[PDB]
């Protein structure tokens, strides 16, 4: 591993704090700008959209990425979650309620058994199953989310690799002809220090570089702001134009 | 079907000749700026790298999309091909020594009957690593979204598995307002020379199956096939 300090600067330009987490696949080295940071396990809040896909699509409690999850009728402050949706949409939109459902349809117990398998964080579910991930036990580290993602990447879980292969689409964020990038967002608010995550990978055509970021998210202003410094070290290190 | 004759201003732009059509999956309703050409039949060239690694991924021809093709030494006119390829950037280079291998480890007995299984254009296969470059094989764009709609599906007569495989080797553009999966052709070794595109955008609520092709007398004007398809699907707020 190798701790980068000068990826400050990006973080510090947008009027931020935190991490980013860079695994080169090819050449098995790691590089972050805050190695403590990088070990910290918070909450992992939307970013556990990409387990809870995987075992409610395992389980049967989702058929594919295309059977709809009506509406609950209940307005919410995102207009964005007061529709149906189907599996691309719930995870792009990060819409909280239809997750909770399928925690709710999965189960405590067939949830630990699945995060335990998983390696997951501290596999800690305490707290309701339907909201665990929000204010319950659960923690995970920005190296701990690679760890995890590289397996998914790998179809190495011990689900199907078609659950793997959904999931992998339904994470689907940004393509061009330079790269691929399949990741998901995260705000935990409920609990201090309120933060931000972005984790998944960029594909390019010979290597994947995985990454797990966070950063301290004190209001929802500056969320666009995961994506912007993760791009800016990216662009530093070399791995996109 | 409906003809909307307005989208020819995107082509007469270039003084370029050619077709869009479109397929709203939501509406059941197709469109296109030319019926007659909608309906005419051309080599597929690159487009067939769809069913070609579907078959291949089928057959186990191809492990999965992490597998190298090693480069086999012989230096080629495209610098792309030149080196080793994974399914995903041989399609993505239209990596034509890669498929042709694919195709002849295939075999025409299981190309042919796949083919009439998909229900595939003409079906025009002793032309066995070739015949989508410069065989009896045609396709029409019209064609081409029938095809792509069961892939889209996974109605087609291979494994979810390949199916799925080869969509995310489709890939080829992503946005917070779309996902564009398509394969490009170029077709040089029977006249006349044309360009394709071919695939669908990926919307919240909806998805538009595509398939245009053009006139391409120079390789100058290959950046067309996508620009030209951008500005029909921008004129239709299909994307911003």
């Amino acid at each position: 591993w190798q701790e980068n300090k000068s990826w400050n600067a990006h973080f510090t330009e947008h009027k931020s704090q935190g991490v980013v987490v860079l695994w080169n696949e090819n050449k098995q080295q790691g590089f972050t700008n805050n190695l403590k940071r990088a070990n910290q396990a918070f909450l992992p809040a939307s970013t556990f959209k990409i387990p809870n896909s995987l075992i409610a699509l395992d389980l049967g409690v989702v058929k594919d990425e295309h059977q709809v999850f009506k509406w609950d009728g209940q307005t919410r402050d995102i207009a964005t979650w007061n529709r149906d949706h189907n599996l691309i949409t719930a995870m792009k939109y990060s819409v909280v309620p239809v997750y909770q459902e399928f925690a709710r349809q999965i189960g405590e117990a067939r949830m630990s058994k699945m995060l335990h398998a998983f390696d997951y964080g501290n596999e800690d579910i305490s707290g309701n199953v339907d909201s665990f991930w929000l204010d319950g036990g659960i923690r995970i580290s920005a190296t701990e989310q690679i760890s995890f993602l590289r397996k998914l990447y790998h179809n190495k879980l011990h689900v199907s690799e078609r659950s793997q292969r959904i999931v992998k689409q339904a994470m689907l964020t940004e393509a061009n002809g330079d790269y691929i990038i399949r990741a998901k967002t995260g705000y935990s608010t409920r609990i201090e220090p309120k933060i931000g995550w972005w984790v998944g990978w960029v594909e390019l055509d010979d290597n994947v570089w995985f990454f797990a970021m966070n950063m301290d998210m004190p209001t929802s202003d500056g969320l666009g702001l995961r994506q912007a410094i993760t791009k800016e070290v990216l662009k530093q290190e070399k791995i996109i134009p």
